[PDB]
């Protein structure tokens, strides 16, 4: 049976398959960002467990579906890296100089339109 090197220890649970070798479920962890959940067909470097988004940090940052390479100025945001004018709403397109990053949807929205669609459960007069 296979056996969690990284504790020495027995595995009854789900296995892992790492490296050609089994490890436990709570001892093996995204050593570039570190919080999985249950992703298909990971990259392997160095040894390492990488995400498909850390594979491609490793390299550059890009648009989870805009672009690939991205310009200087850029936004890490949902544990991805999207174009600085790319985070606009798809009604305003238009963006918001704040600061902080929001997120809506999966998708990148302004201070006042995020703060504005949480406002109400549907809609509202204002809007
Ligand atoms: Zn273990
Ligand atoms: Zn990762
Ligand atoms: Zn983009
Ligand atoms: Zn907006």
């Amino acid at each position: 049976s296979p056996r969690c090197y990284y504790c020495n220890g027995p595995i009854l649970d789900k296995v892992v398959t790492a490296l050609d070798r089994t490890w436990h479920p709570e001892h093996f962890f995204c050593a570039q960002c570190g919080a999985f959940f249950g992703p298909e067909g990971f990259h392997e470097k160095d040894g390492k467990a990488y995400c498909r988004k850390d594979y491609f940090d490793m390299f550059a940052p890009k648009c989870g579906g805009c672009a690939r390479a991205i310009l200087e100025n850029y936004i890490s945001a949902l544990n991805t890296l999207w174009h600085p004018e790319c985070f606009v709403c798809r009604e305003c397109f238009t963006p918001f100089v704040n600061g902080s990053f929001f997120e809506h949807d999966g998708q990148p929205y302004c201070e006042v339109h995020y703060h504005e669609r949480r406002g109400s459960p549907e809609y509202f007069k204002n809007g």
